């Protein structure tokens, strides 16, 4: 989410440290100036526009005291493209001769070419010999030159008055700030994305995504396992549990380390990648909590110490890595956001709450069943009830254990579960006060959890139906309109066929909306792409310029059509030129076929010549599914008159297939036979019709 | 929700009591008139427009009989800004000389300045000596003057014919209505919000809001506690319950008093704050109910009287303060309305209904268990069943009590609860007829309550997803369109990058919609703010007037762009001026870099000079993320020709960085070397090409 960016001006101005620079082209003869810094503009007194395009040699800066040897040296250093520095008198706009130190640095290109020359300048007037062509006084001229030397007199040499013979180090101090420009020359005219530090890996790499999926699976597995072991306090018989616990805790610590070594996205900035601040930000935000939550705290339980009862609660506290997950959810859900991702999040929280409240019901029962050394059986307890139900009742002499831990686990799970979805079988009763308060807490939280899933599942029916409903409402309105206004079957089915076909090919595409969203130049490129067919195939466009091509692409509109469609009916005013790129067309003149139109054909009229609109002499009808491109007369004329140069070539190259303004005369064989046989079968009062004949002859004259 | 308002005209006209007044400026020499009342307009006969801007001295009113002493007195009283009153003959528009009483009152300003002079006038003709320059008759002139004196003859002196020598009090009666104007002078030209009475406190103060939160918590606590004590009829063992009950009832009475002393909002008026009506409105609407509901009625139970069984039902009746809360809800919910406030309202009504129906189930059981002195155990009762289930069965000799009240409370709560959410454990059965009807009532109301929460929770998924769905549908349509029309990868990713970046930076912002919602002047201010950058930094605008600045701000449009974007391709018609405020730009001429554009640069053409559009000679492309401001030629020309004065300064100050109409010529070093080595390696039939050469020379001539 970043563009190949160029930063040369900002980089060079920031590296300059209040110095000045001038830029000029390398490959053009005499190397014209392409840029001048504001500092140079003010130092020379000449404006940027008047220094623009001038020669890099700065001959326009020269004066009588300039050195032909220096001129030759700058000339040959330009012609050989090496780094150098110089010292020479130069003339300001007031034609005051003043001293200058100069350095040159041509800049290479990413293509290993060399494109640019870079210049730097500095005053040394207050330190060189005094010179004055004309002055009010020698001391006054000295003071004025020293006050002009403020650039050197500033931070670059502010310590000078505390020392003597400072010129032994002032030259090097000035030269270092220009020698630093070698780093500025590095990008070599290239515009490119900035770099990021190593050992901090981009968060969006596929390897990091599968790492995120792995830590997902790990935290889900730990959230399963933890409440089980902590509730039942089972014996550590197989070392595998401790092995898995320690490895998964250390892999979580490594995950925290990679968050400490990975890119992060902030609300105030699209990408944040500086190690010097990302680590501290991650710390101060959430890294302290991550450290508080993700260590292998079970090592304390594995070891032995005087910390009686201190470290027990670590397991549920470290389950919370689901909260790291929830922070990641903002991104990770979007891989299934299409698909209602929250469905899995629901299922997971269901399972988690079920297991949690299973262990809670177990804990309450276990705490209640025996009344300590008082030996009160408390037969009212649910666990006693289930023990007697399943058999193997308790005994004493000593105590019998009755039910087994596995069966009792599933007992608790199943009660939690039935409470969760309100089926309430009722075989296992919450007899005691605290059992029965816990029943409050569980079924309340269950109902709140329960409402959400109905909302979630309803959230998809809009997608599943509303599009069809939009189609349905337009179709129903069309039906009512069409039937209400009594359109016969032919035109009615033509209308509905057009509606259904165009809707099938379109649906949700808003092509005009996409166009107007698109910015002007990309719009130009899109329409050029869409009219590429006619542009390449028709020879009239083989000569066009890119600008006129773009404008014509804006103007062009493409029409698909069904067979039997009538494009130009007789007597209609022709106003458009049109091309055929698919299908075929036919022309009807006086109910007679006179022309057929195929691929690549173009017909219309010479608008640029006639300049007057005319009626259509014939009818043109489709016989195939055809694609056509049409152009309006006025816009075509405007583009043509703007591009007069292309206009002449376009006029002389373009030839039409048929011209709608002209028409042909003909005779039918049947009509000729009728006339011949009528002649085979074959006036003084006709003076009025003869007068009409004479009038017609005069009009035709 | 009120603006700093001015009411001087309405206030003074209402205080005037049918008198007249005239206003004039204080700080302008000769004090021109700024306003004239309609009464004065009609009394003088001169129209408002012709009296406008005239001198406050009313010299244009004067006549031969006027007094130079009075003229000097009004002059010096104006020059010294004191209050005074006067009497003088003046002339009406018909040039009839008539008597006038006059009073003057300059008005101060909120800045302790003085800005305005106020005048008042009145006729005394019928009481002063008779005067007539020319008349039909003396008695007729007397009658006409008396009929002109109707202003004094009206309500100000209507009692005069019942008295004699009334002039001893008529002057004071007239003067009082003008002396009242001192209160009218109070606001001192200031426009400000009106005042509200003390001891009635604004309802929206933060202290009042936290008071509302406190009364919320109090009524919630009382609603918890009341059905418990009233159902179980527990002994009053700790005085703390009575203490809390009495303090909370009296704090509710104090709350009712503060509603009686606080602002209230009515549908017919945005703010209602008059004590003389707000108290009565609050009374007649709801204050009678508040008094009916909020007293410490438990004092009767604490005391002793012959009122056997009268005062018991007070507690549930005073719980209803949740209805005061519900009236407040219209406002109070909106602090959590963002956040689906109704969720807490649900949770609260849940808890309330649970506890209520707990106490109801308890009441039914307690009423049923024992069949009075008949000693029928009624073992069918649910409470008997639970007693035998838990143990400690009932006994007699005398009666054993069995279950304890705490356990029985939670029993009832828990049954109500399981009935509420239909889990229906079934261990506690409604055996008896009435138990079992109550089961009807509870589970019916439970299902009605239950449906609401699903609606509530579904109400959020639109917010959670529909925005993403809008983005999804446009992206899907773009994908289908782009792939269907076979755009290569380069342009395809350019398009999708533009779409996603613009959508990320925009989302729900409809900037154009905000603009068109905004009214014209604030639109002007917004665009001035947005173009402040160019306005302040570019010297050409340092001279502009506010009106032309506003119009140009309306015209300006800003464009952000990505690197590689081509603004003006070669051969395109230049029609816009444009400025650079961010990033950098580069210019390509004949595939050669010729110019670079930086911060603050401007390029285009001199439209106001050339007046003819021209094609672009070069190409300009972006290398950085850049922000630009563009101006259309036609609107710029129109604004300039309107503001001709600024036009000359703008033309003479403005200088372009590069002009698209002009172009540069150059040569390549490689091309020069090729030509030189070709010359190192180096016509009669050429007459046709020589003729072309001669034609070219003639055309260039």
């Amino acid at each position: 989410l970043v563009a190949p960016q160029n930063t040369f001006l900002e980089n060079i101005v920031r590296r300059s440290n209040d110095t000045n620079f001038v830029l000029g082209n390398a490959q053009i003869v005499d190397w014209p100036i392409v840029y001048s810094n504001d500092g140079f503009c003010k130092l020379s007194g000449y404006h940027r526009a008047e220094v623009m395009q001038k020669s890099s040699a700065c001959s326009f800066m020269y004066g009588e005291l300039t050195d032909k040897d220096t001129v030759e040296k700058v000339r040959q250093t330009f012609e050989n493209y090496e780094m150098n520095s110089f010292e020479i008198l130069m003339y300001k706009k007031n034609r005051t001769p003043v001293w200058f130190f100069v350095k040159i640095a041509p800049i290479r290109n990413e293509q290993d070419k060399v494109v640019l020359f870079l210049c730097t300048f500095s005053d040394i007037t207050a330190f060189k010999q005094p010179i004055e062509d004309d002055s009010c006084k020698g001391w006054g001229k000295f003071a004025r030159l020293t006050r002009a030397l403020t650039s050197s007199r500033g931070v670059l040499q502010q310590l000078a008055p505390s020392v003597q013979k400072g010129e032994n180090v002032h030259k090097h101090s000035r030269l270092a700030e220009v020698l630093q420009l070698g780093s500025d020359i590095l990008p070599q005219y290239k515009q490119e994305a900035p770099k990021t530090p190593p050992h901090i890996i981009l968060h969006y790499c596929v390897f990091k995504t599968t790492w995120d999926w792995i830590i997902l699976i790990l935290t889900f597995y730990t959230a399963i396992l933890v409440p089980y072991n902590v509730s039942f306090k089972t014996r550590q018989n197989n070392v595998a549990w401790l092995v898995v616990d320690s490895i998964v805790d250390v892999i979580f610590l490594v995950d925290i380390v990679l968050n400490f070594h990975t890119t992060f996205v902030g609300p105030a900035g699209e990408v944040i990648s500086d190690p010097k601040l990302i680590r501290m930000n991650y710390l101060k935000t959430w890294f302290v909590i991550d450290l508080l939550s993700c260590l292998p705290y079970d090592v304390i339980n594995a070891f032995e110490n005087v910390d009686e009862g201190i470290s027990s609660l670590f397991s549920s506290l470290k389950v919370v890595r689901l909260l790291r997950l929830g922070r990641v959810a903002r991104k990770l859900d979007h891989y299934i956001e299409y698909g209602a991702a929250v469905l899995v999040l629901l299922v997971c929280v269901f399972g988690l709450a079920a297991h949690w409240m299973a262990c809670i019901w177990y804990s309450i029962g276990d705490y209640e069943i025996f009344d300590e050394d008082t030996k009160t059986i408390r037969n009212n307890s649910w666990l006693y009830q289930l023990a007697l139900d399943i058999g193997t009742p308790y005994q004493f002499n000593k105590w019998e254990g009755g039910p087994s831990k596995n069966s009792v686990y599933i007992s608790s799970l199943y009660f939690t579960m039935t409470s969760l979805t309100s089926v309430g079988f009722g075989n296992i009763a919450p007899s005691t006060d605290i059992e029965k308060i816990f029943a409050v807490a569980i079924m309340m939280i269950g109902s709140l959890l329960y409402a959400t899933i109905f909302g979630n599942v309803t959230t998809i029916f809009q997608q599943m139906y509303a599009n069809t409903n939009r189609y349905h409402e337009m179709l129903n309105s069309v039906r009512d309109f069409l039937k209400l206004y009594q359109v016969p079957k032919g035109l009615s089915e033509r209308v509905m066929d057009y509606i259904v076909s165009t809707w099938s090919m379109s649906r949700g595409i808003d092509t005009e909306k996409v166009l107007q969203i698109c910015p002007k130049d990309m719009r130009a490129d899109i329409c050029v792409h869409l009219n590429r067919k006619v542009f390449k195939e028709h020879p009239a466009f083989r000569l066009a310029s890119d600008g006129c091509l773009r404008a014509l692409a804006m103007e062009f509109q493409t029409v698909h059509c069904a067979p039997g469609d009538l494009i130009y009916h007789a007597g209609e005013s022709v106003d458009s030129l049109c091309f055929v790129v698919s299908g075929s067309l036919e022309v009807i003149q006086d109910d007679e076929v006179v022309a057929i139109l195929g691929k690549g054909d173009v017909f219309g009229d010479v608008f640029w010549k006639e300049a007057t609109l005319a009626q259509s002499c014939a009818n043109v009808r489709a016989l195939t599914y055809c694609d056509l491109h049409v152009i309006k007369r006025d816009a075509l004329q405007k583009v043509l008159e703007f591009y007069t140069a292309f206009s002449h070539s376009f006029s002389r190259n373009l030839i039409l297939t048929y011209n709608l303004r002209k028409r042909i005369v003909f005779r039918k064989i049947s009509d000729v036979k009728r006339e011949e046989e009528e002649r085979m079968k074959r006036l003084p009062p006709d003076h009025p019709v003869r007068r009409l004949f004479q009038r017609f002859r005069q009009q035709k004259e």
